[PDB]
């Protein structure tokens, strides 16, 4: 679902 996940100072998608 999620199209990105605040991962530090970097952003990626996890959770569909």
């Amino acid at each position: 679902g999620s199209r990105g996940f605040r991962f530090x100072p970097k952003i990626i998608f996890n959770e569909r």
